[PDB]
């Protein structure tokens, strides 16, 4: 069976980084990839070329018969039918990575992220510097920007990475 | 502050066993610990500690004393998915948590509690058992053989069998 | 191929259980196993049967073509050779799991557990809890009874487990 | 105390784009670094960051401040077996230190500088490449295809390629 490699972390944890390592092992090994993202910039950068897709039954349409890894990022943004379209991707052989955040800046969870870790064979909890002690010990986002919304596409204009004790602090 | 690690995976994978390693961790360093399994059909045991059998997530907080340092909950899917919010009120007093409990059911659905606990989590152990089919040592699955297709069902082999994905879906067809 | 598991750590931090959890993993899965430790009493116990013997190249006799894993406690008391003899069972399929000491307590390296840790597919470094501050952060052996020697067979009457400030502290 | 992080593996693994990481981490939190790459055919690049060039281990002595936080050694195969000892004190000092090298020669002898590092470790990170003969991310070994059989000599893909175990004792036959 192929196996489900979920990559999470908050903010500027290497979450994108990581997966393009992997997408580069499989095209060393000249092993047929599909990388994809949530909707139009193509480009996955931390790059290579991915697909801009609104829904994940939209993958399908990318995915041939001799593809061994497919890569997603963002999963945070997809539908929650992204879980049965992963699980049949598993079924067939094809090994998946994904990349998203687990919390958004208010420490709720992402439900498609939820979802994903359950289903996971490997689970890669990524970290960042604490934007405000330095020490590599962040796991949550904090809103610094903008409105209070919890969907808001952003960089560092908007968002810092924390530690739990600096985002209580903070708050 | 706190940490919360999550130790998941099928049935016979080992979960309790490394919950119950860490309590053991805990109490040598002479550092208190409250230990809870829920209230479903008091030790937890791998085969072992003393448990408080709670129903309600919020009932820990009964037990939690100005010193504990750990909190050890077993069979997390079992428990309301208001303990995301409880673990991370303990987190936030800087009290570490370890939670052991099933990903997915037998039907492959996930379990929701454990999903958001693994949301919550700073580590993640996904526990693997041997292929109850191949003997191989790859089961991230459990495939229910008896007792109709509940997925709120308590039992051990006389139910549940740990499987890998391929022999899973080789057994379901 | 086969691979190389070592496990290493001061005393105390559950090598022994560890290696024997890879023993029992092997037995459910009905794959033959053969066990070792160094020269008589045949318990590996935290238990299983073990074959006491004196050198590496021992280790042959007890090997069958069936063998599926071979396991080794205390390699740091094992003759250096215990290299060469790994190197060949890898090479015929068999996996191998060791488990030894990294430092003596003078925190000088032990010879055969560093060329295993060389040769190793995956290194699990094992911690205990400190004896003197109680923190899951101890990575050292310290001598607390008995002679300076650095060969001295014993448990509780003669050694703790220490983080690396409480072994400078204490010494 | 520091602690003391090796990462190992054969060449083409990202030894030195992981040790590059580590920098990278220590740098964003504004603490100081040392880093050092040794002297036999100044950047440290995987493809990167300047090192101090150096022959003996004892050397980094001269780059090491008091604020020093970090201290990052690429290539470590290549310094005199002290470099044990050096860093044990660098530790003992409260200095973290991240060691990159390679595990074993492309004989299969180990280098004995990387084995008594790995002795020290409080991490182990052994690291593997894709095999250059089956494209699987299975390799653990270097096999030399150019210039003769010498341990010591500094080279790319002119002269190694990262292989699996298996793929190598067939190469070899
Ligand atoms: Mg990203
Ligand atoms: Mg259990
Ligand atoms: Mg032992
Ligand atoms: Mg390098
Ligand atoms: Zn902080
Ligand atoms: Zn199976
Ligand atoms: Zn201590
Ligand atoms: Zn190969």
């Amino acid at each position: 069976s192929g196996k489900l490699t979920v990559i999470t972390g908050p903010m500027y944890s290497g979450k994108t980084t990581e997966l393009l390592s992997f997408v580069e092992i499989y095209k060393l090994g000249k092993k047929k990839v599909a990388v994809f993202k949530p909707k139009h910039s193509t480009m996955i950068v931390s790059g290579v070329e991915a697909h801009v897709i609104e829904r994940p039954e939209e993958m399908r349409k990318y995915i041939e018969e001799d593809t061994r890894g497919v890569f997603i990022d963002e999963v945070q943004f997809f539908n929650p039918s992204l879980f049965e379209v992963v699980k049949d991707l598993l079924d067939r052989g094809i090994d998946v990575f994904c990349a998203g955040l687990d919390l958004t800046h208010k420490q709720n969870p992402f439900e498609t992220t939820a979802l994903l870790l359950s289903l996971a064979d490997t689970v890669i909890k990524k970290k960042a510097v604490c934007h405000r002690c330095g020490e590599y010990n962040a796991t949550l986002t904090l809103k610094v920007a903008g409105g209070e919304e919890e969907i808001d596409v952003g960089g560092q204009e908007k968002y810092i990475a924390v530690c739990r004790d600096c985002y209580n602090t903070l708050k």
